[PDB]
């Protein structure tokens, strides 16, 4: 439907840097089953279990063949590497798809769906009504304006009556935020694990004979890019969803008020909102305080009462 | 069409949970497919046949080419692995299809999917039409309206007969809980025969001289994963399912009681559903009520007595 | 068009197993155009030409490099393989298509296809008929019926005088069933034949020096499940379209008798159907009853006479 | 647009035979590029520039490394190789292309497709007018179909001059079917080419040291059988435009016998076509007799005269 | 938009002859990307830097690994090879794409894009006007007709200035047909230079030991098939291009001469073009010429007039 | 919507010149994923740590395997490889992204969005008003227009306040510019760092024996075609924003000049622009001269007493 009303610039940006986490969550991970491979080689002079480092010259032999060296790869790969490394990509996509399931719930939650596609429903014909054109400084209008001024009236009280979706809006973000918190304090704390160069001792010796040997993991430079990209692109979103949620505690959406348009308007009957019809009208005064304007026409009693005079004449 | 109505939020997480079911499914098996290998090394000195485990270090020769390397991979890979550990991703997957079958066989089974199709149809119009906003507190409108009562009164007698679509219903997620119970069941009793490290007793020694090989699995890690994740997720599933059998239980919903309702539109002559026909309102209540409430004034034999006296006028 | 009121329930399961069944077909030809490979290996001492079977253990030599040993798993793999273990996807895609084919030829046939879409166009119309809502139980709606009555009087004889309809329906599923006995006959008869070990004698001493070779398909296993899976799927086919067959030939479809419906809408002038018109109202009906009812009052010609005195008055 | 009726039985079933033989051409040519390879072996005891076929047995070796067998395996596949066997997908992908292009270039030709679009427009209208369905057996209506028996009159005299539409589709299946012998010729006559086993004298022995060497096409079998299928599958194609074709030229379809017709109608005033106009209606009594049935009554004057005796009054 | 109009049959075989083009420069270069390799082989007795080509046969040892094989193939594959044979789909792609942007160029670019959208608007009109059907051999008709009577002749004023259409056109095929001279002048010029055998002398015998090798492409013959077929293809370019732009410059499509269709429609006072409009004329009556005729209508006066007196009356 | 009327010229080949600039960056990035390879070879006269360089023929042996060829393939690809060589399609891909979001953030800001959904809304309906047809020289009309005059009046008034569409449309182009001079400042200072020869001493004789290595990159010859190709191709882009920013500055886009207009009309009661409703005036100019044209009718007073004495009347 027409829910790019719905959602303010910080639920846009929102929407599309929770596009490019995916992106390079599945990049990532794609590239990650292709290889996400190692090159073990063996240390002869070993000390502390470490490669002790010590006419022209040749090469050196180990005498083994390729599959023991795939199957020590398998292994300084399988034990001596951070699941950190090896499970990034699969991380950050599960990550990715809460905070968008974190935004689709609230349209998608039945109980205030309704509500929503209902307040959406009627404003686009309160926009569309050519009385306002009139009201705002013909019979037939008149039978289908004062017929919207019932619906609204009960619409009015249908759902001014419920705070659950002010309560979801809240439930909402407040986990977003909590999240991107837990975000930073692990991935930071893990992304110095990562590294090129990497020594495994993995007690091997009746199957090769060497003990100790140093692997070379060829992604863990890229890995460590995305992942300061990642968090870089992260600490933005944090900052989204801070910046609204404070919003939503400064402002107290719980009620609206009304009282700056009635002295444009010069209607001294307008009654404000008490609670979870305002919240969505702070919402749509977000997008633009015109729909909002409008309303206040078909809100008013003396306007239906203007209605009813020219209805009954 | 406007099946939106017709699903539950147990019914809309359940669609959602049965999406990313599929994406493990797919993606362990497009995995599987792709390598699913292993790295079969034999072991000299054998005990109990077993590994036994018995001036620089150098390499150990067991004197083989690659393709007997391949072929003793595919030995211990064939038979001594689990069917478990190789038919994984292919297995949730024809569980992740039960699920979706078990929910479009009702919307897609006809002699009732033309009741469904029925009742969403007189609803939309019951919805929409003008004069319940009227009968809820012209002519033409009348003639619409009283078109309408009739076909209501024939559909209330002619859906209300059967009682097929509470069967299925209550047929289609009893199997889907009991389903889950199984999975449950074995996919716990042999999550733990995966496993990395592995050693096999295969008898071919006429083709390599060694008997006894130690391989490693290097993905039985990540499947591990997906299950640990695969059964979270259904447990989750399976509790979704049991709340909503249960509400199918205690609350008796052959039957509806209007009783509510009809306090508020203060309508004493309207009567309540005996089968199959309140269970399809026991749902779309579920969405919400106001549906339901609009659909009190065609139903009233007053209400069609209003209007009748009003269409004489 | 909205030719699903054209598919019973035994023609939509039948659908979507002949979905899934694309699916294997696919999803085992794609797997085995990728490697459908072997490992041969030669049998050093054989008897009867085959493998004879006959300090620490050490690695055998054939002293043989790559390519003659890809050499001899061709020829194997050519020669000493099952037809059947090698073509299996492309076998049931094949099959996959004809049950397709042998569905939308009947739709697709045009001496037919204009009968059913001329016997869908006025049902339509008919169902939607506002005329009928009253006869069931103005003059604008009267000139729109009566132009219904002559189509469909000159529909009742243009199409009632042919018979071959019902005649590619039932020489549609008479072939289906037919064919779905033979790929019992054959498909479990040679099933035994795929299987993991085998061993080829082929005639090549003279490009590597042994005669006799071991070989090993890795891929036996998983296609012997997919044709159990596969014979077990169509099993389940083969079902269906006997019983809706068994049904063609029980009821004897090519005429209908209205006589039950005329008792309720209390019309003792309404003619029955004489063939290839009652086989379509036979079908719809399988759909519902509703639509075959609706149309009881524009065949009657007493109903055309309540409109011809409705409307010359 | 709705060029379904534009395309008789024998187009159709034309259209899908020329598109599974695209999947198939495709099929074989992203087989081809992946691998289409050859594992050539030399011979050491050759005569006649043939492999001459001259304790435990034990592996030849021709003391070779990798490349040298990859070089030697691209000559032999270069040069020693039949061109049919490596461009057959290649090569009927060309012929599945012409076979559509050789249809739809009647559709998109400019100089008829405005013929054909004019056709088809007009007969809709007169398929859809309810005043035919007085005629075959108000005043508004005669307007709009007395404006339609002008544009009708005035199509009769400009499109009845051409005859270029006639002459495009005679010069389209005569090709087709001139096309179709000639895939018999030659492709028949190279299918014997193709085969597994293959010899190769290519006169490297400054590079190698030998001369003569056996290769081994694994993909042989495989297109032998796409062929074998592609030919069966062309055979049912060329009868179908043979048929048609016949029905061209026995049928005479320059002008067309409304005599039969005028006898039902009993409309004694009604003319014949000449050319170009009854060919289009010869092709849509093909789809069906009744758009042609329901056109009588436009063309006849006095059928005009009928509605402008009734249009006077 | 309904655009398919403003494509003669000389633009609609280029624009498919446009798509072929681009298909095998993408299948050619999805190819290259795959592998474009060598088999480079060295020659112990050289003669002239070139290979001097001086009991059983053995094999030859050179004693080279896989990598520095590998080495030699990148070298001889970098320098030694020619450009063309390398980047041969990537260059027919840059071809492929300059002709679609040599025909949407016209249709984008916005000066003209409003006069073409405005063109096409008018005629659809002038082509679905009734009150033509009268005027070719009723008030509100008229009011509509005459509404459209002035923006002709605001747009006769407002387009006829400008000549920036017809030098676009011009100036559009011009360069294609420029641009296909080259393509010939230079692809068979290198079309001799890609072959399967090639040597390359490269200067590393401190690396290898060697100085000089034998390569092979093995993808020199199909580049040579595409290059001739897709020269083969172009030259069925140049030629449509080639002929179109000698009818633009034959015909003098500046203006368009009325003087015909003046003599049919008895219309003496009606107007030539000057000058973009005649042109865009020129083109539609390639189309057809039914649309010029039913515009000479509303372009006459007296056509006007005769309206005006119906419109007075 | 309807926004290509949205972009100029300018705008236009800007948003393609932003496509190829991806279809590059992809390509060379799969392409990279791919390989990215290089093949390190030892040298064992050195000197300055540089390959000193110093009967037939024979192989160099340097006596190593396959693993420690790839190890050192890893290292020297690792840290003697310039990180623009490795990331050049991961980097212009992020600058094509720029371009395209600091389009497409005009169009998508609310507080803009809205105006500009709100300006192309009513041009519409002033577009395709008849009643300017008659003033640009019925009484439903004049309701329906002057209906018009008041929300232009208020649309005149509601968005001239602001000034913030001109500023964004400024503040993207102008980074957009300030972004294309830095891609030119580095690409260029690094491009020559790219090259297919390069040697790396990487100090790994424990695992090897040798210090110094030769590689050879065989992408860096097409990566550099690209850059130089991406090169040319930004710089044409670079351009297209300088003029249109040059056009922003020169031509002092807040007002809009109206009088040559009102020269045309006779219309000497017309209003000019103050600010941000002249710059989308001054935009669509650009589209067209006629959109303006129109609309100078709906907002002359007199234009609106001409209606209002037709309405009175």
């Amino acid at each position: 439907p027409a829910y790019r009303i719905l959602k303010p610039w910080w639920d846009v940006f929102t929407d599309y840097i929770s596009i490019v986490m995916l992106m390079i969550a599945v990049f990532g991970g794609t590239l990650q089953v292709t290889q996400d491979k190692m090159i073990c080689l063996p240390c002869k002079w070993v000390t502390k279990d470490s490669c002790n480092d010590s006419t022209g010259p040749t090469g050196i032999k180990y005498d083994l063949d390729r599959h023991q060296y795939n199957y020590v790869d398998a292994v300084c790969y399988e034990n001596r590497l951070h699941w950190f490394a090896k499970y990034f990509p699969y991380l950050v996509l599960l990550h990715t798809l809460i905070f968008l399931a974190c935004s689709n719930f609230w349209f998608k939650f039945p109980r205030t769906s309704s509500k929503l596609e209902h307040f959406v429903s009627i404003l686009l014909k309160c926009f569309d009504s050519p009385w306002t054109t009139r009201a705002l400084s013909d019979k037939k209008e008149g039978e289908q304006a004062k017929a919207l001024f019932e619906k609204v009236k009960k619409f009015r009280t249908h759902v001014e009556e419920g705070d659950i979706v002010y309560r979801l809006y809240m439930r909402q973000t407040i986990i977003k935020v909590i999240k991107f918190a837990l975000i930073i304090c692990y991935t930071v704390y893990y992304v110095h694990n990562i590294k090129f160069d990497v020594d495994c001792t993995v007690d091997i010796e009746s199957l090769t004979g060497y003990r100790t040997y140093r692997c070379a993991h060829p992604l863990a430079t890229l890995f460590k890019i995305l992942a300061s990209f990642y968090i870089s692109l992260v600490i933005f979103y944090g900052l989204i969803c801070m910046y609204t949620l404070w919003w939503m505690l400064r402002r107290s959406l719980k009620k609206y008020s009304f009282e700056s348009i009635r002295e444009e308007s010069s209607y001294s009957d307008i009654p404000d909102v008490k609670n979870d019809f305002a919240f969505m009208l702070h919402l749509i005064d977000q997008y633009d305080p015109l729909y909002s304007k409008r309303f206040a026409v078909f809100l008013s009693e003396v306007s239906e009462n203007k209605l009813r005079q020219l209805n009954l004449n």
